[PDB]
């Protein structure tokens, strides 16, 4: 595998971490985490993240077999 | 809470839950389980579903927002 584009995507729309983790109700560290490649949430917390950043899911997270 | 339609959208292209299961290289019992409700996927897991299934992932997997 999954490419991740969750930082440049936040970033691009000057949301700082901490906004969309607080949207979220997670801590800033599980964003930063995500947003390192460092684990993947679940699905349900993807589909949030991508509702919180009105984007298309598949414009955050990348998957190629 | 989230909503699928999985089951509507593999039927509809005419795949069956064994078919699907072998191109996913999981178990026929996850694609039931899903379609039943049992449980969400992975996010890996739904991100292959939309990729074969060659439509957005959101058609298939819709968070219901709250």
């Amino acid at each position: 595998m999954i490419i991740n584009n969750l930082k440049l995507i936040r970033e691009k729309k000057k949301i700082s971490q901490s906004e969309l983790a607080a949207l979220l109700e997670v801590s800033r560290q599980t964003i930063n985490g995500i947003e390192k490649n460092k684990y993947n949430p679940s699905l349900q917390l993807a589909l949030k993240i991508a509702y919180y950043l009105n984007c298309p899911l598949e414009d955050i997270f990348q998957w190629q077999p």
